[PDB]
């Protein structure tokens, strides 16, 4: 119905999260989105967490609320929708557009290794777009804190999902946390350039990944793909966490540099 001088108005989406509803300020009008919570800490972490988030390409968190069981969370709304829904199946996007939001995606993830916050589950559904099409990184509730006083520590939990997580995931007891966000981006780059994800995991038991090792570019999706941001996956989509590019050196890759233009 309402939250204090907010009315919620419409389903931005529902899952074991709970849901997300626009909420409409009556007085000013004004629009946020608001996370509904059961109670039914895990998200006095994910609020921990969204406290210290201060960036352009990252949703804004104005605050919370807390209501018997139930808690709200206050949240920046993205009229442009979820990435997910530019996405033409088997098609993907215009490479400009895809380039342009990759350049965004690597904004927001520097920004958060850079406060020592890896976000675990990057993929589209959780990538929105305001109203001028620019990216943002939503959904804090699997995030956690991988580097502190300027110590890392290493991650061990399972969390993410499946076709986005690096093989590491699920064969090492312990692994870094920064390549693996590196490799969902990879995923995201892929999903945009070719409108399909590449496999259903990366694991051996998995024939399009072991296609993907043993160089069979030749098949979907990488035969859509141009040479050039295939030759960034190539680097991204490495399988030995240690031999995979980092951002730094992403950002000095031939692709991600190149002069893109629509049409
Ligand atoms: C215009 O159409 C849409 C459609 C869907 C959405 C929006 C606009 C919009 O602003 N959404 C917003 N979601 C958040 C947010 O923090 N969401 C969010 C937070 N915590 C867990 C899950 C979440 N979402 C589930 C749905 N996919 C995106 C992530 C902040 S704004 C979701």
């Amino acid at each position: 119905p309402f939250v204090e001088d907010w009315d919620l108005v419409q389903t931005l989406g529902e899952g074991a999260y709970g849901e997300v509803q626009l909420a409409v300020n009556r007085v000013t009008e004004e629009a946020v989105a608001v996370k509904i919570v059961d109670m039914k800490e895990n998200i006095k972490k994910e609020i921990c967490i969204n406290k210290m988030l201060n960036h352009e390409n990252v949703v804004k968190f104005y605050g919370h609320r807390r209501e018997g069981n139930i808690q709200y969370l206050f949240l920046e709304y993205c009229s442009g929708g979820e990435l997910f829904d530019r996405i033409e199946p088997d098609i993907g996007m215009p490479e400009p557009d895809a380039q342009r939001f990759f350049h965004q995606l690597m904004a927001g993830v520097v920004y958060l290794h850079g406060i020592g916050i890896t976000h675990r589950d990057i993929k589209p559904e959780n990538l929105l777009l305001d109203e001028r099409d620019n990216l943002k990184i939503s959904d804090f509730g699997l995030a956690t804190v991988f580097r502190y006083n300027n110590r890392e520590r290493l991650l061990n939990k399972m969390c993410g999902t499946l076709p986005y997580v690096a093989p590491e995931l699920l064969k090492r007891r312990e692994f870094h946390a920064e390549p693996v966000d590196v490799w969902s981006c990879g995923i995201v780059l892929t999903a945009m350039l070719a409108g399909e994800l590449p496999w259903d995991q990366p694991s051996d038991s998995c024939q399009e990944y072991s296609d993907w090792k043993e160089k069979k570019t030749y098949l979907n999706p990488w035969k859509k793909i141009d040479s050039a941001p295939l030759a960034l996956l190539h680097k991204i989509l490495v399988e030995n966490p240690s031999a995979r590019i980092t951002i730094p050196d992403i950002k000095k890759d031939r692709w991600y540099n190149k002069p893109l233009k629509k049409g």
